[PDB]
């Protein structure tokens, strides 16, 4: 019957689909339509038409694997979005209607039901299916009657009765936010408006106003912008996705129901925006280190996944006005223009979002300026995102602590993130495709990043665990500059080390005291495994002579320095070593599939070329020191190094300090509370993390003990002599 829900379904239609919008003539949507038509013509030859079928899609046949249920629902949302598409060789096709509503029955009396209980992951029964059967019956609205859309969506109610909880039905609830939370609204808001249920509607929406609350302990946004998922995962790009993407989508049908949201309550959103993902975007791209366990999927590398926060970011700010509109428009479009890599159109599945992005494009009143520089402490989730607008890099610091858990494997997936968050840092520069291209496949899992460890074997079937200290956090200046630290266990504590990071506007140093190893395996500190371009090659210099690297390991003895020359200043790296070190090199084509990582994935073998370099560690206390400078020429990075000559003013067991002389900041971590005297100049006195500036007979100071994840007074910490 065609009423206010019916209404709201077709503003739902509108934005799930789109098809009012399409434009024949428009490139953009002509291509996903194509593609549309193209998923609908492989079901329909290949779904079983025979009597007595014990499965619609043989690859989707055993049914005791819940994900096989969501994908078949799927295949039918794409039906009904073709049988409604005027353009489509599908429209009102009578076979396809047809077999859309056979389907639906015949699922509903041999696969899912009321009478059924949870198999396999519930996910599935709570989440995947029942929002690919609301927007089938709200696509075909006007080929199902009103009984029959009650009856398909029984079962739904059976699952997911309470808007406030998930696994209902199981013996283990639990309470619903964040993402999870904003689905729960795509499942019984439109399951509401298709039973035409006020109390189900109402109710779920006020569930879902709960998503607006900061938190300062458990899952959700922080007010320094962490977002934590799954209890004490570092979550803003997979969950957080799920969460702003899903609700642009849901709040235009929302706010023209019976029950709209205070606009007052919705305005943290902006908070999400500024504070929580946009620092987390580098030229298109979404840090892997805020992705949890979807790093392991394929479909879903950096700059795919960015789409899903900026397609949500646009749809916010269309519903927004003025300045609000004008400035997230111009944040969409800044980011989107300044990726050359990947094609933002190719994860824009429906044509209104396609309509808003060229519209965004293509208007002059909307500016596009690169983004200036920003420096974002996500100390509520260990995580830190840093980016230099001058010089044109990013750089992500990924930890965790006595407060996160390391890497999240669940669900078969992310089988070998082991060590991405012991110390591991990202480094984003002309290389757009870096971490993508079968990065997660291919990388060794044994030697991520900037991470020390010993080379014993790891199993596949382990999970993540929390840090035994607490002393882990980033101690930030300002846009440019930073300071963090990390009390590092290994996984079986048979080895230590105090790292820290000193974050130079145009500069990171590493440096590595009191590492120690109990255990018979051999320890060392990955200074970099850089995936390579066969496109762009790099010359490799070793103290500033031209070195020859080979897939066998090399030995660099008393090693200065290390600089890797492309055609392109902004993909070089250049390395220097305070004092001359031991490390070794290689540069070795790397295989694996990303099966191996993710056990739904293609066992298809994929390849890159890296280019690896390491620092063994032999003895007790011993330490490591070097300064990562990136986009620099080879003669800017030698004028460098020569300015750097004496920029390390420790790095020992209690005391860990870098300075700048150009900029006139000093970066210190401190393990103890003996007193410290600083270039003789001042004296700080507490254990925790510093980032000082002198500005002539002045001192700015940046103070934080992360452990009880407070700052200090100034007099508390900070003492200028004389
Ligand atoms: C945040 C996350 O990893 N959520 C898991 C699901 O993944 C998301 O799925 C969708 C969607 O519209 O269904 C959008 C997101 O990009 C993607 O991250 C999914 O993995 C389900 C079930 O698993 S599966 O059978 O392995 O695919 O589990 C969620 O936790």
């Amino acid at each position: 019957v065609k009423d206010t829900y019916t209404d709201r379904l077709d503003d739902w239609n509108g934005i799930i689909a789109g098809n009012q919008y399409y434009d024949s003539k428009n490139d953009q949507m002509a291509k996903l339509n194509q593609e549309l038509e193209g998923k609908v013509a492989d079901s329909l030859s290949s779904i079983s038409s025979q009597a007595d079928r014990i499965y619609l899609w043989e690859k989707f046949s055993n049914y005791k694997t819940s994900a096989n249920l969501t994908a078949t629902y799927r295949k039918l949302e794409e039906m009904a979005k073709q049988v409604t598409n005027p353009s489509s060789r599908y429209y009102q096709d009578e076979t396809v209607v047809r077999t859309v509503r056979d389907s639906m029955e015949w699922m509903h009396k041999h696969v899912y039901n009321s009478e059924k209980s949870i198999v396999g992951n519930w996910w599935d029964y709570e989440i995947g299916t029942p929002r690919a059967i609301n927007n089938t019956l709200s696509l075909m609205k006007e080929y199902f009657s009103d009984e029959e859309i009650k009856k398909y969506t029984d079962v739904i109610e059976k699952f997911v009765p309470d808007p406030e909880h998930f696994r209902k039905t199981t013996d283990n609830p639990f309470k619903a936010l964040g993402g999870n939370l904003v689905d729960m609204g795509r499942v019984k808001v439109i399951a509401g408006l298709l039973r035409k249920d006020d109390q189900e509607i109402s109710s779920t929406i006020r569930s879902i106003e709960q998503v607006f609350k900061l938190v300062d302990q458990g899952e959700g946004f922080y007010q320094d912008g962490s977002y934590i998922d799954h209890t004490n995962v570092a979550y803003t790009g997979a969950y957080g996705n799920v969460l702003i993407d899903g609700l642009s989508q849901l709040l235009p049908v929302i706010q023209k129901t019976k029950n709209p949201i205070d606009k007052d309550k919705m305005q943290t959103m902006y908070h999400w925006i500024d504070k929580s993902f946009a620092p987390l975007l580098v030229n298109g791209e979404l840090m892997d280190m805020s992705r949890g366990r979807s790093i392991s999927r394929a479909n879903s590398e950096g700059h795919v996944a960015a789409v899903e926060v900026l397609r949500g970011i646009h749809r916010i700010a269309d519903m927004s006005e003025g300045e609000t509109k004008q400035r997230l428009q111009s944040l969409v479009k800044t980011i989107v223009q300044s990726d050359s890599y990947y094609d933002v159109f190719k994860n824009l599945k429906t044509y209104k979002d396609i309509s808003l992005m060229q519209s965004l494009l293509s208007d002059a009143g909307v500016a596009s300026v690169p983004r200036t520089s920003y420096l974002s402490a996500f100390n509520k989730m260990d995580k830190t995102a840093m980016y230099n607008a001058e010089k044109g890099f990013g750089f992500g610091l990924s930890l965790f602590s006595s407060r996160t858990l390391n890497y999240e494997h669940m669900n078969k997936e992310n089988k070998r993130g082991w060590y991405t968050s012991d110390g591991m840092f990202y480094l984003y520069n002309g290389d757009l495709s870096h971490y993508s291209d079968g990065y997660w496949p291919t990388v060794n899992p044994y030697k991520m990043p900037g991470t020390t460890e010993t080379d014993a074997k790891r199993a596949d079937s382990d999970t993540g665990k929390v840090l035994p200290s607490a002393f882990v956090g980033t101690s930030k200046l300002d846009d440019a500059n930073a300071t963090a630290t990390m009390d590092f266990t290994n996984w079986n504590q048979t080895l230590t080390a105090h790292k820290s990071w000193f974050m130079l506007k145009d500069k990171i140093a590493f440096l590595g005291s009191n590492i120690q190893n109990t255990s018979t395996d051999t320890a060392a500190t990955t200074i970099d495994q850089r995936k390579l371009e066969s496109s762009n090659p790099y010359k490799v210099y070793v103290n500033d002579k031209e070195a020859s690297l080979t897939e066998q390991e090399k030995d660099y003895p008393e090693t200065q320095s290390v600089f890797l020359e492309s055609s392109d200043s902004k993909k070089n790296i250049g390395y220097f070593f305070f004092k001359k070190s031991s490390i070794s090199m290689s540069k070795a084509l790397q295989k694996g599939a990303w099966k191996d990582i993710n056990e739904g994935q293609s066992d298809k073998e994929v390849e890159n070329e890296f280019l690896t370099i390491s620092q063994a560690h032999k003895q007790n206390g011993d330490s490591y020191g070097y300064m990562l400078i990136p986009n620099v020429d080879r003669a800017t990075f030698n004028q460098m190094i020569k300015e750097l000559e004496s920029s390390l003013i420790e790095n020992n067991e209690t005391l860990q300090s870098v300075y700048d002389a150009k900029q006139g900041v000093w970066g210190i971590v401190k393990y103890d509370d003996s007193v410290s005297t600083i270039s003789n100049q001042f004296q700080v006195l507490k254990r925790g993390v510093y980032t000082i500036r002198k500005e002539g007979d002045e001192y700015k100071i940046a103070y934080y003990n992360p452990e009880t994840q407070e700052s200090a007074p100034d007099q508390e910490v900070f003492k200028k002599l004389e």
